[PDB]
Order: structure tokens, then C-alpha cells, then sequence
């Protein structure tokens, strides 16, 4: 009597949850009727399947509804409940319905019971790890040699019956239920979740010089570690592999942009796009190649120094010097120093922004001009000019130089000197030596006329040539030995 | 209570043990999903993690509770065996000590509990809160009604329902729990293109690197960036400057927080490191941009920050290799070109760096000269001019060298001639006995009256670069 009361008091607890299951499962597929009418691109898939899972789930619970309706009228009558059964078939009905060889049950429940576990693996797509769980819900398999319906139905009470279909429903309830709460989870899948959230420092230059400023900029950022955007940047497309990662090689000095625009897939299905712009700076590194008898500056001419800062514009770069003077002129310096044979050292001062840095001392040498040599700039009849350092000449282009030049050996284009005074020495018939003087810089008259007068292969010689050169001191040239020829 | 009766209640039994036994599982993974999620951004789930271990806690001392009461149960249905008899009343009902107002209340506990938790969808928690009721009919009370007159595995099966009940209250409580989780939401706050770069000036054949993502910034905040001990000033926008002081390696420590949107202050550690190099100073004349041929040029190379055992320089005109710290050049090209190109090694690189361009020569002729030791005691280097008939023989012949001071090398005179003038105008010639004068040019300089003149001419004397030069000539007036 009250022991069916018992397991009727269990039924009615398996109801009552499966009531609240149910309605429970409605609230769900309504949040998917609602977000359905919002953005209905994706969200169509999901609310599909979840309407295909809704038919699937009711057809097999009101299967099993009429099953517990058909086990209750093989015991009393027609006119019989489903809940307080009187007394107890623990024999007649629950077997006669569920293993009838003819009208056989328990084959097609199981069968039913399979279709929707497979349906349930076609329908959830994430958390296959619950997957398992889902379908060990729905666990097909009895005990030992005994069918799925053969242990559950074979000497059964009719309420003992009743209350396993009714856990059967419940089961099938949670079942639809996770599905229906997955199938919701998957409409956001790549809806830009927060994950990492990083505090970095982007500095302006990694490695600065002392008296400079190093420059950082601090800040945090928030992105998802999930979603890929297309990040355009300089006109093409970054390569997706690459995963938000710009690489350009720096290339000739200057400044190279960075500008373009990030799109993403947004999570409500339209795309977003941020436009970004930035510079990053290039510059050339040290070449400290200075081979060792660069140090000498020349005292009284000018001297070119080109003087420079990795960065650091031509305008801003200013040296001073303390032995003589060091003066701008456009991109390179210009030195004159004043005490021949001591040092000279140069200080350089650079300024990155509105602070002055002091840059290394260089220390150079002070030496006085070369000495010049003395030549009689020729030119042949075919036009061409060559310089004369002694040796056999003609008359005639001895008399067209009009006099004795000074230039340096390696002349380019550095210093130019010039003659002061210079005698020429002749020897007559007499082995007497007619030492005569010259016009300053130009032959004399005397001089002239001996040069018309020496004999075919006859030696003079040009001696005592003081020259001056640009620093404002006169220099004593070696002398030279010419021999007149006919050409 | 026949064998087959038993044999339903306790299949019953077992397929709710079984469900019970599933629900726990997939709660489990629940809450290791929020740890998860918890160990990658903690600031927005320490609230929501914390409450699931506030239900796991509170959620597992009541199934431990139930389990003791089936176990109490089984003791009072053994003991009596040693059916339908008062299994469940004498546990539940007993006046002394009866567990079933204890287990309501317990009940109650948790499902206030439940009620705390659950947040969204408030329709879900009046439906866990309907599977949690503590009621009765007519006049009876609810483990009244629920244990009255109920055999064991009734009351025991019935226990069980009651734990996978709140199994399955404690499996949507977590689900809502993600839910609130998921729903802090930062897109709401504008979301921005930023470009990370490593550095921002780079040099030339390097790279540079930038990171390009869309970051959700918060300019609504004065967010604090306390950096080496001292926090920045509010109105530097985030922006550490520091003047490079001694060179060396210096840090950037410290950390930034913000106060979140949700309340708690997201703060966030860093730590990096600026170089400080040596000021440079490339000054360089250029009429000294030649490197002479033949001889052995020393070049020294700098480079800031790099130590000469990583340089490496190169020379299409010749050669250029190692003399300790600096190197040297010897070019075999005159006139042409020669092109430096310099490579530095730092941390795992090979830069090139600039081909520095210089002019290569041929080494300058030297200048002759007599040096004599006058009766006074020093030594001076004749040029041209008077000299006693005594001074020149002590000399010992014709010397050269260079007039200025780059000595590094020297010259040596190989060959020259003396020419002398006969009485009726000729030359008379003679050759030298190396750098030395020969016998007959002692012989016709002791014969030489005073105020008459030689004449040094013709002086070939090798250079320490190979080659042999025909420098100038000097005119030597004798004198007694």
C-alpha cells in the first residue's frame, strides 16, 4: 500500500522537475527567438537547430507519455490514471508492453532513444568533452546478456515502470536543455572577448647618448589573443601569418610612415574599421674610420672638416675649437689654427630637441705648410699643359713660360703658391758664373736674352727661389737644372 | 517489500546516482574553465570565481549531509533487520534528535544561497527555488509529509532525488556565474588601432618591428604609471623622460593601474631597459682622406659600444687587416678609389654599416739635403746656399728625406751627380759612389777656389715603398 505510495511520492518529485526543466528550456529558446530578430545572419543556423532539437526532444517525451499511458491501462482499464495506480503489477503490464514479441515497445524506445543521442552529436558543436557526458545520459546498454529494455522491463512493477520513463523524460529535458545552452554559447564564439591585458612601453629611441632624453611612452592594452582583423598597413595587406606583426627592414635614412586601418568582423555582424597613422625613424651608425695621420691640420690656409651626429640635422651640430678658429660654412666646418707644433682639440656639442650634448673631444695636430717646387709650365704645340720639374726643355717653350712657377707635388686643389724672387745662373766661355736676378716672379730682360743666346744642349740653372704661399710667410724652393734642346 | 519491488527502488537508486554522479563531472569542468579564464584575466572574474567556490563549498556539505542520512538509514533498517518499518521515521521524525527539520533548514540555507548567486534571468532562479521548496499538505510538515510512512529504499531513493536536484541547481548557478562573466563588457569602451613598435629610431639595415592590434584604451582616466620608485604627474599623459646620465645600462620598473569599469582597480607590472652609448664625434678633414700606396697605413675604427674584437672592414683597393687595435691598409691601385666597408656585431647581428670613401696617392718625393754638424755643435740640414769647403766632405755625401714630419718612413739616396764647371764653360759630370761622394768628387771639391759653385743634380733615391725617385736638385756655393 503506502510502499507504492513511496515510489509514487518519487514519481511525483521526477514530475514536478521535469515540469520546471521544461519550462526552464522555453526561456532559452526564447532568448534565441530574440537575438533571431536582431541579427538573423548566423544566428539563423542556431535557432534552426535548436528547433529541430525542440521537435526531436517533444516527439520522444510524448512517445514516452503514451507508453506510460498504455503501460497504466494494461493494468486497471481505460479509465485509469498515470500517478496513483491501485495496488501493484509487478508482472502483468510493464513486460507485456515492453517485450510483447508482436507488438514489441522496448525496441522502438531504444531505436527513438538512439536517433536523438546521434541527433544530439550532429547538433553540439563545442564542448565535445561534454559531448560524452550528454550521450553516458543516454546510455544504451543493460546489464550482462540482458537488452536496454530487457533489465528495465522484464519483472517491473507497473509504478516501478512508470517512474523510470518519467526519468527517462527528465533525462531527455537536461539533455535539450545543455544543447539548447551550447547552441547559445556558439552563436558568440569570435565576439571580441578580453583576454590578455598587458602594460607596455613603447620608447622612442632603445639607446640614447648621454645628455640625451630617453622618451617612453607607457600604456596598457587590452586585445583579444583569439580574433585575427585584417590590419592594412602602407597600401598592402599584412600577411595573416604573421599575427599583427609589421616588419620592415630599414632601409636609406629618413623617416618612413606606418599608416592604414585595422577591419574587423565585429560581433554583431557589420565590420569595424580604426584607422591608424605613425612614423618610425631611421638613421646611419658610426663609421669611426679615421686613418691615423688625418690629424694634422695645415696652419694659415683653410681647413675643410666635415664634422657629424647619427640624427643629429646639420643645423644643429655646433663645434668649437680652442687653437685657432673653426667657422661654419653651409654643411662643413673650416679650421685655422694659429700655434704650429701643439695639438689642436675640437669640441663637438650637438642639441636633440632644447638640451645641448656635449659630444668626445678630438685632438688633431698642427703642422705648417708643405714646402712648394718650382716648375716652367710647358705646353707642347698640340695643346696640353704639363709641369716642368728640370731636366732637358727647348728654348722656345722656356721663353713662352715667361717664368718660374711653385705649386705642390700632389696639387688637386688645396693651396696655390707663388714666386717671389729667383736668380738664374749661366756660365759663358770662360767658366765664369753670371748669376743674373729676375723681375720678382717673371724672367728678367738680361735673363731672356742669355736663354736666346745659350747654344743647343747648354745648362742653366734656376736657384734661390723664394716663393710665398697662402700663410703669409716666404719659403726658400730647391733650385733646378734646365738643358736648352730644339724640338 | 517483494525482491522485484527492491529491485526497482534500487535501479531507481542507481540511475539517479548515475545522473548525480554525471552532473558533478560537468561542474567540475565548469569550474575549470573558470579558473582558466581566472588565471588568464583575473581582474573581471576574482568576484564570480570566488562565489562558484562559495558554491562548491556550500553545495558539497550538504550532499555529504544527505549521504550521512541515507547511511543513517541503512544503520536503522540494519539494526532492525538484526520491509516497511519506521527506517525513516526514527531518523527523520525522532522528537529527541529527527534530521528531516535540520536537512529543511539546510535546505533553506542553500537555497537562499542559490538565491544570493543567481543574477540574470531571475524567471531561472524562481525555477531553482521551486526545486528547493520547503512545503507540506494539509496540516503536516514537509519531512512530515516526505517521511511519514515510507520504507527505506523509498526514503533512501528519495534522498538521492534530492541530491541530484541540487546538483543540478548548483550546475545552473555555474552556468549563470559564466554568463556574468562573459558579459563584463569592455567593447562597450572604445576600441582603438595602436602600432607597439620595439623602438621607434632605428638604424639603417636594421628593422623595424611594430605590433598592430586594436586595444580598448579608457581615455575617460587619469590612470597612475609609477616608474623607478617616483609616480609620473598626472599630466604627462603617461610618459617617462629621463636624461641619460653616466653611460651604462638603466632600468624602466614599476607598474600602471587604472580603476576598471567593474570597480576594481586593474593594475599591471612592467619592466624594461635603455642603453646609454658614448657621445660620437665624426669629424674628419677631407684634404687628409688619402691613404698612401705602397706602405703600411694604420687606420683605427671606432664603433660606439662595440669592442674592436667584432668589427670587420673590407678594401676593394688591396688590402686592410689587424695590427692589434687598430687596423692597416696597404692599397696597390694609385689614383683610384678605395672604399671602406665597415661591419659591427652586437647582441646577434651583422650590421653594415657606412662604405666610407677615400683617396689613395703615391708616397710624396722627398726632398735632398746635406746634413752637416757645424763647429758649433748642432746639426742642421742644408738646402741650397753657401757652405764651407769643410762641412760638405764631413757630410759624406747627399741625403733625403721629407721636409715636414710625417717620418714614419724614410729615404734613402741610391744615386746623384756633382756638376762641375771647367774654365772654358763645359760641365764636367761626376757620378757618386752611392749616397756617398767618390774619390773624384773630393778630389775636384778640395780643388775649388772660394765664391765658385757645384751643382747637385740628378738624385735617384729609393722610398720604403719600392719605387725610386728623381728628386730635386741644390746648388752648393763654396766658401773658405
Amino acid at each position: 500500500s503506502e510502499v507504492l505510495d513511496g515510489f509514487d511520492k518519487v514519481d511525483k518529485s521526477l514530475t514536478s522537475s521535469i515540469d520546471g526543466s521544461d519550462k526552464r528550456n522555453n526561456l532559452v529558446l526564447s532568448e534565441l527567438n530574440t537575438a533571431y530578430r536582431t541579427n538573423p545572419e548566423k544566428v539563423k543556423v542556431w535557432y534552426e537547430r535548436s528547433l529541430v532539437l525542440q521537435k526531436e526532444a517533444d516527439s520522444l517525451c510524448t512517445f514516452i507519455d503514451d507508453l506510460k499511458l498504455a503501460i497504466a491501462r494494461e493494468s486497471d482499464g481505460k479509465d485509469a490514471k498515470v500517478n496513483d495506480i491501485r495496488r501493484k503489477d509487478n508482472l502483468d503490464a510493464s513486460s507485456v508492453v515492453m517485450l510483447n514479441p508482436i507488438n514489441g515497445k522496448g525496441s522502438t524506445l531504444r531505436k527513438e532513444v538512439d536517433k536523438f543521442r546521434e541527433l544530439v552529436a550532429t547538433l553540439m558543436t563545442d564542448k565535445a568533452k561534454l559531448k560524452l557526458i550528454e550521450q553516458a545520459l543516454n546510455t544504451e546498454s543493460g546489464t550482462k546478456g540482458k537488452s536496454w529494455e530487457s533489465s528495465l522491463f522484464e519483472n517491473m512493477p507497473t509504478v516501478a515502470a512508470i517512474t523510470l520513463l518519467t526519468k527517462l523524460q527528465s533525462d531527455v529535458r537536461y539533455a535539450q536543455g545543455e544543447v539548447l545552452a551550447d547552441l547559445v554559447k556558439s552563436v558568440d564564439v569570435g565576439d571580441y572577448r578580453v583576454n590578455s591585458i598587458t602594460a607596455q612601453v613603447i620608447p622612442q629611441s632603445q639607446i640614447v647618448m648621454s645628455g640625451d632624453t630617453y622618451k617612453a611612452n607607457i600604456v596598457l592594452s587590452s586585445v583579444d589573443t583569439t580574433q585575427r582583423p585584417d590590419v592594412f598597413v602602407n597600401g598592402k595587406l599584412l600577411s595573416p601569418e604573421n599575427m599583427g606583426l609589421f616588419t620592415a627592414t630599414a632601409g636609406a635614412p629618413g623617416t618612413y610612415p606606418v599608416k592604414g586601418y585595422i577591419e574587423m568582423m565585429g560581433n554583431d555582424g557589420v565590420k569595424i574599421r580604426r584607422d591608424f597613422e605613425s612614423e618610425y625613424f631611421v638613421t646611419e651608425p658610426m663609421a669611426s674610420v679615421a686613418p691615423t695621420m688625418m690629424n694634422v691640420l695645415y696652419a694659415g690656409i683653410d681647413n675643410p672638416i666635415n664634422i657629424a651626429v647619427p640624427g643629429v640635422a646639420q643645423q644643429n651640430v655646433s663645434a668649437t675649437i680652442n687653437n685657432g678658429t673653426l667657422t661654419r660654412r653651409g654643411n662643413l666646418w673650416i679650421a685655422r689654427p694659429t700655434k704650429v707644433g701643439s695639438e689642436a682639440i675640437i669640441s663637438v656639442t650637438a642639441q636633440s630637441g632644447g638640451r645641448t650634448i656635449q659630444m668626445a673631444k678630438t685632438t688633431l695636430r698642427v703642422r705648417a705648410l708643405p714646402d712648394p717646387l718650382p716648375y716652367i709650365e710647358y705646353k707642347d704645340v698640340q695643346g696640353n699643359t704639363k709641369r716642368f720639374k728640370g731636366g732637358r726643355l727647348g728654348k722656345r717653350e722656356i721663353l713662352a713660360a715667361g717664368g718660374i712657377k711653385a705649386a705642390l707635388d700632389d696639387d688637386l686643389l688645396e693651396v696655390n703658391y707663388t714666386v717671389v724672387k729667383f736668380q738664374l745662373v749661366f756660365y759663358d766661355s770662360m767658366g765664369n758664373s753670371i748669376p743674373e736676378v729676375s723681375d720678382g716672379a717673371s724672367f728678367s730682360e738680361r735673363q731672356k736674352r742669355q736663354i736666346q743666346n745659350l747654344g743647343k744642349g747648354k745648362r742653366f740653372y734656376v736657384t734661390e727661389v723664394i716663393a710665398r704661399g697662402p700663410d703669409g710667410i716666404e719659403r726658400k724652393i730647391p733650385a733646378i737644372e734646365v738643358i736648352v734642346n730644339l724640338e
